[PDB]
């Protein structure tokens, strides 16, 4: 796709602070940039939709490569239409937002520039960052994660993509996902079948994979840890059921792993480390810190500091494995006793360690799921089972919850705000900021 000018393009501003082992931080500015899913997609001579509601412009758009001569991404209104707005080191991210149109929630890379991804390492750095999940229910799930993109959103690549980094071009993740419009520089309208449930998407006969490693996926009742290998490191493109993932007939026939090697403390056991209120170690009506430090061995480990108090990730009994440090016996333990075998099939965290050796861009969202609900999060899933089955029960929500037009209309003032982000050598972030 190329870009257009009729809606002006002004990334909103972001600091950050990157930290050395010398025990100094220095501030960094950047800024944010919206996925061009969310753009408005038209016509390069005319204000006339290239795609609109759930369904592509059959004149402009008859085939993939057609649609993207024809079609450009314009600029976004970040306030006003899309709920997002930045102040100093501080991100929020509204869940849904009226204007014109109805706008819910937003996913935002982190810039180097204004035409390029910031790319970090991950490997024997640790990344902090606060968070305020008090405003975030059942149903929902504010999310910080890394995958592995390209800086220039794909133009080096695909040179039908002139729009580029600046708009948001280029996403990819371990589901291989097919609901993005353009993939590779070209539209992705052929095979496209419009959502059931969702009048604004829908599924294309093409997916982008690439390794993901999700930070955080959280809401104020449960929260997830989960690395996700894929046999490719970097952005590629998939054809239809061989994309896997969850729109795909064989879930587990693609080149990445959709399920990956999940911590939730709550699935794990310890039903008092994270909720809402003072019963909980870590209650969630208040901000937190959440430290991950990424190994050279390829393990991760995670600490959260609330007022000042530090609580290392909570110890896990499962099987033969006992411990708090998300290892290669925590991902065989896990798959021996709550079952599978993907993420083990995907080269665990060894090919995993080849995604974090390499450059990552950074994602924060806020969404709902018209696929799951966000059960698999924060509910019993699936919900034929019991808490007798292993691995069944994931948090307190109901299994009736999350249902995306209830919440909409229940929780539009929902947010998630992220902010004082720091990146250095484990053991630097809790250093003086510059
Ligand atoms: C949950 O984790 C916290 C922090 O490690 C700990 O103090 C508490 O004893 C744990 N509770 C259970 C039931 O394991
Ligand atoms: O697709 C929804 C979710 O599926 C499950 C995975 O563990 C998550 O990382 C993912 O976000
Ligand atoms: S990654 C959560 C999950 C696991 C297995 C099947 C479907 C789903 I959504
Ligand atoms: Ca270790």
């Amino acid at each position: 796709q190329s870009a257009c000018t009729l809606q002006s393009e002004t990334h909103p501003p972001l600091t950050w602070q990157k930290c050395s082992s010398g025990g100094t931080c220095t501030q960094q500015t950047g800024s944010v940039v919206i996925d061009a899913n969310w753009r408005w997609t038209h016509a390069t001579n005319s204000s006339t939709n290239c795609y609109d509601g759930n369904t592509w412009s059959s004149t402009l758009c008859p085939d993939n490569e057609t649609c993207a001569k024809n079609c450009c991404l314009d600029g976004a209104a970040y306030a006003s239409t899309y709920g997002v707005t930045t102040s100093g080191n501080s991100l929020s991210i509204g869940f849904v937002t009226q204007s014109a149109q109805k706008n819910v929630g937003a996913r935002l890379y982190l810039m180097a520039s204004d035409t390029t991804y910031q790319e970090f390492t991950l490997l024997g750095n640790e990344f902090s960052f606060d968070v305020d999940v008090s405003q975030l229910p059942c149903g929902l799930n504010g999310a910080l994660y890394f995958v592995s993109m390209d800086a220039d959103g794909g133009v080096s690549k695909y040179p039908t993509n002139t729009a580029g980094a600046k708009y948001g071009t280029g996403y990819c993740d371990s589901q291989c996902p097919r609901d993005l419009k353009f993939i590779n520089g070209q539209a992705n309208v052929e095979g496209w079948e419009p959502s059931s449930n969702n009048a604004n998407t829908g599924i294309g006969g093409h997916g982008s994979c690439c390794s993901e490693m999700d930070i955080w996926e959280a809401n104020s009742i449960s929260e997830a840890l989960t690395p996700h290998p894929c046999t490719t490191v970097g952005q590629e493109i998939c054809e239809g059921d061989g994309c896997g993932g969850t729109y795909s007939d064989n879930r587990y026939g693609g080149t990445c792993d959709p399920d990956g090697c999940d911590w939730n403390p709550y699935r794990l056991g310890n039903t008092s480390f994270y909720g809402p209120g003072s019963s909980f170690t870590l209650d969630t009506t208040k901000k937190l810190t959440v430290v991950t430090q990424f190994e050279t061995s390829g393990a991760i480990n995670r600490y959260y500091v609330q007022n000042g108090v530090t609580f290392q990730q909570p110890n896990a009994e499962l099987g033969s494995y006992s411990g708090n440090e998300l290892n290669d016996d925590y991902c065989t333990a896990e798959e021996a006793e709550f079952g599978g075998s993907s993420f083990s099939d995907k080269g665990g965290l060894t090919q995993f360690k080849k995604a974090t050796s390499g450059g990552m861009v950074l994602v924060m969202s806020l969404w709902d799921d018209y696929y799951a609900n966000m059960l698999w999060l924060d509910s019993t899933y699936p919900t034929n089972e019991t808490s007798s089955t292993p691995g069944a029960v994931r948090g307190s929500c109901s299994t009736s919850s999350g249902v995306p037009a209830q919440v909409e209309s229940q929780s539009p003032n929902a947010k998630v705000t992220f902010s004082n982000i720091k990146f250095g050598p484990i053991g630097s972030t809790g250093n003086p900021s510059g």
